[PDB]
């Protein structure tokens, strides 16, 4: 269970952030993500933290023209229990040829 | 082809933004989204603008425990052709019971 490739499994070298911006709420609906994308071959996995509270679920490959691949994964807590509750992290390991990366944080928020 | 429901198709009333934050690049990989979520029944659609340049593709239902439903859709141009090129918009219409919404913009970016 292995191959090599085409257009390109292995090369498109980057990591992402999308933190609680300019958007007016009360504790309850708005959440954010981690994005890792333009990469074949057909498999890579995403974990965030290692533990899961309520909502950490994966946004499935979306591959773009040239796009070679697109992954997006998200996290929420729910609202009014942010600061210390999970001051938070995202991890990626995409085998097909190993790259194990970590990038973390947040700034702003529900305020 | 119609029903009513359960936990709740129709109620979870909000819209989203996630604009080019605190993340250092050169023109080429990092893009953002529109998020509309906690809503049954089994169908709603997303268009952004009405025209499509390169990459506007839909991130598929992800439904959370309570989650009643989650949709995410994205847009890119590619890089170094932002300002006027597409100063940009997101639209939602989710039938099952009609709600037609529009919210738009961006601020920061690749800088």
């Amino acid at each position: 269970r292995t191959i090599s490739k085409a257009k390109g499994p292995p090369r498109i070298p980057e990591v992402y952030l999308l933190p609680p911006p300019r958007n007016e709420l009360s504790k309850k609906k708005v959440s954010l993500t981690c994005m890792i994308t333009g990469f074949y071959p057909a498999d890579i996995n995403v974990e965030w933290d290692s533990s899961e509270p309520s909502d950490y679920k994966n946004t499935p490959p979306v591959f773009d023209t040239d796009g070679s691949f697109f992954l997006y994964s998200r996290l929420k807590v729910d609202t009014d229990a942010w600061n210390n509750g999970e001051s938070f992290t995202c991890s990626v390991m995409h085998e097909a040829l190993p790259n194990h990366v970590i990038q973390k944080s947040i700034s702003r928020s529900p305020g």
